[PDB]
């Protein structure tokens, strides 16, 4: 199936980010009934909170106040009928 | 070993181009005697003529114009004492 509305499974996609700036990992899904999980490689799981991380299903994670710990590869994981899938993303500065 | 100086085999870096402006995929080796292969995912080789594309070996393959075929995940790979080596390189647009 395909939980990920773009899908960067093999190769990441590259986002820019710049520091003290809103951050979109644009992982939007196609079901706001997906739950999803944001991955920082290669030890960080990063939980929104709704305030200065949130979700929103048809964007992807919004993060309101980037720094350099959101610079290299994030991931968003989701698990569907059994299965897990990944879309990847590199960010850097811009 | 380490044929790469600098080595992305797991994660590529991202490099900056330039349409019609000069690419250097900076894949320097440890020796002069290394012997580098550039590939494009998924299907091409790019063969060093020593005009539109040159190597030399304290840089990389420098590509004199670099053009729209030019984007993507690039692959510099070298076999040393009968092993494979590979570091990759993702290029998007300044
Ligand atoms: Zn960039």
């Amino acid at each position: 199936g395909r939980p990920f509305v773009e899908m960067y499974s093999e190769i990441p996609e590259i986002i820019h980010m710049t520091e003290g700036r809103e951050l979109v990992i644009p992982c939007r899904v196609t079901s706001p009934n997906i739950t999803v999980t944001l991955k920082k490689f290669p030890l960080d799981t990063l939980i929104p909170d709704g305030k200065r991380i949130i979700w929103d299903s048809r964007k992807g994670f919004i993060i309101s106040n980037a720094t350099y710990k959101e610079i290299g590869l994030l991931t968003c994981e989701a698990t569907v009928n059994g299965h897990l899938y990944k879309t990847n993303y590199l960010t850097h500065r811009q």
